[PDB]
């Protein structure tokens, strides 16, 4: 948590939620993330790539997953910038995303369960 | 062939057309593909990433290279949804892709083989 | 550099400025690079896939970091196409790029150093 003011570009890897491999859902955001660290507050930026398909996501805070914030939303390039607070950059973060397929039916809705796990701050 | 009906996120890669090696045009795909199990028909959906360079996509069906349907088109974005049958998930799906480069001359058109090689569906 | 006229894809990987490693500025820009070999001038050009945050770029020429030319800007898709010349494509092409965090608060700018490390045109 020893981090000074400032800036810092934060790596992350979307690994399976009971799987030490890689999840799918890692292509749904852009990497790196975005570190502000202000008044001893580690808030996490990132961009969701798909604004259509990607309708909801929740990331762990004080033991319970809760609703991520829209920093800005880009309707036209089909993205957005969402803020979230991790406790600790050592522990793998589970987070739950709801999405939308792209097709033209009746079934097309899908929910995954996924972990953030978080590099060092450059 | 034995999945059940629903939708789930198949993966894939792009691999050289005559190497077991990553094709060059990989990038111009959205990972992971999306794959509709209705009425014993495996159809395969795909975002190409950019609409402008990528002119022309066709797949292998029925043993010859057949051009890929336009689910929905986004000119702002600079993408599109494509849609296309596949055989069998386990045989290197054959590709042929025609490109424009972005250049302000003369000379700019593109032409590559690729196979498309299709993971597990999730 | 015994080339022959045409549009070829060359690809490039992003390292650490002093460290054989990949750089985290890789995710600004689209692989693989569009190469023209026109009157023997080794043109690059490349996506910049986040306009808003990447706000400048510079690529060695004649031993100096000169600012990138810009073929077409895309404000609608947050992209750009940028053109620069390359002295030899087996040295570790030295760059420089200034970038701005999407948050809301005071501080937001950054800038880091880096090398294009490219492969063989196709």
């Amino acid at each position: 948590s020893t981090l000074s003011d400032g800036i810092y570009t934060i790596p992350f890897v979307a690994k399976k939620a009971n799987d030490d491999s890689n999840s799918s859902m890692q292509n749904y955001f852009n990497n790196p993330a975005w570190l502000k660290v202000k008044n001893g507050k580690k808030m996490v930026a990132m961009t969701v790539n798909d604004n259509k398909t990607v309708t909801a996501l929740k990331t762990t805070l004080a033991g319970t997953l809760q609703d991520v914030k829209v920093v800005s939303e880009d309707k036209d390039a089909n993205t957005r910038i969402v803020e979230f607070e991790v406790e600790d950059l050592n522990q793998p973060l589970a987070a739950h995303v709801n999405y939308e397929a792209p097709f033209n039916g009746s079934v097309y809705k899908g929910q995954a369960d996924f972990r953030y796990v978080f590099d060092t701050a450059k």
